[PDB]
């Protein structure tokens, strides 16, 4: 398995782009495991909503990306197209407040990859969003 | 109702933001009514995803944020806070191609607020997404 | 290809299974064309939750079927494998209303077809449900 | 408050009932406490589709009254009424099996409660389907 220095590499050079996963510079990934990935962020000014809480379209994108991280850490290592994403949001994260983005990989099939992703407060665990996400591999 | 202008600065005022509503910044309204707006969007370099097609999170933004002035225009006009968000792809929308994101109003109740997206090619009415947004009002 | 007196048939006879299908024996089936069928249903008692309203697993299993049924009416005639369903509840039905379920086929794929299921009330055609059904055709 | 014993009372009740809760007269509650409830069910001809697997309506039907026990099993004791629903299905469960469906509340806020669901084969511990219930309290 791969050193956590090599994904953090792989990830820091996904988001330094022109493209849309900019958005996503500012996390740090945890821990890599195949079909398992913790990154962590702290929620800032550019996450927000106008409410001043992380904003419900960088949680999806978190959900959407750091799933596709976890998909890729597999024997096959494709990272697939998204076919169907859902989040529920339980509770507000605030300016300043560290959060952990955990995705895990429910199955890989041979055409379908499934995984779970929770987004939660670092220091007291509490559950901010839960999404699913689907993606076509072929 | 009001006029086109009125909503377009509505708008411009939401996306001139240090905040995440600033990678709507592009997005042009094309008409507004009670429970009914209509977006308009080129995809550009900074919309997409590392192959360059309209980036999974952006989608949800725009389905996020354009159900979100719907569910507003209406008697009440409360935004609300999102609950559950869906949303299905179904095709990719590559660099240069013009997008229409259509959001309506399913019903409004009297705690929540529940709205459906369209994003579709422009030019051919191609479905690009579907998505649905659930909000708590209240 | 399927016509509208063969749905009809099938919505006999798949009704009258053993099998799951057998709660769906009271629907009428009033239109079908390739990618749209159109149902209608009294609710009964049979149909009901504790509450005296429609049950949230009926209407999931209407949203199965009758998208089912529109995307099997294809050149492919594949049926299909759930893959994912998404149902929003918007207002309840009281036993004795007429609901009608009206499927949509969004996108038939190489490999995956994507329908929308609408429940409305008959009566006033006030929105019950929303879903949408992603199939596997591969 | 509720007690496992209670629990499996209402699953003799709920599921002699006239109304749909009827399908579920073959499941058994293994354990049950404050928001998490635990049930297993044999696959018969009874629960299934035309290809002889689990049928998605089944599914969504012991998501939903599974998860809607684990959120009446709290110190509000309100079932709520559903509001979304989603469903990813992963795996097919064919008849015979034994599956296990475990139903995990995340949060009762004020007025609206979440629940997961997993649906799994008790024997390899595989995931056949996973759930998500947001449903309405006030």
């Amino acid at each position: 398995s791969l050193t956590l220095n090599t994904v953090k590499q792989i990830f820091r050079a996904m988001a330094d782009s022109p493209g849309f996963d900019r958005v996503l510079s500012k996390v740090e990934v945890l821990s890599a495991a195949p079909g398992k990935v913790v990154c962590e962020m702290k929620v800032e000014e550019q996450h927000t909503n106008r409410g001043g809480t992380l904003h419900g379209g960088m949680t999806a994108t978190l959900v959407d990306m750091i799933s596709t991280m976890a998909i890729m850490y597999s024997e096959r290592g494709a990272p697939g197209v998204s076919v169907d994403m859902n989040i529920t949001y339980m509770n507000a994260a605030k300016i300043g407040e560290d959060i952990l983005i955990t995705a895990q990989v429910l199955k890989q099939g041979r055409t379908l990859a499934f995984a779970t992703v929770d987004l939660t407060n670092k220091a007291n665990g509490k559950l901010i969003a839960q999404g699913r996400h689907t993606k076509h591999l072929g």
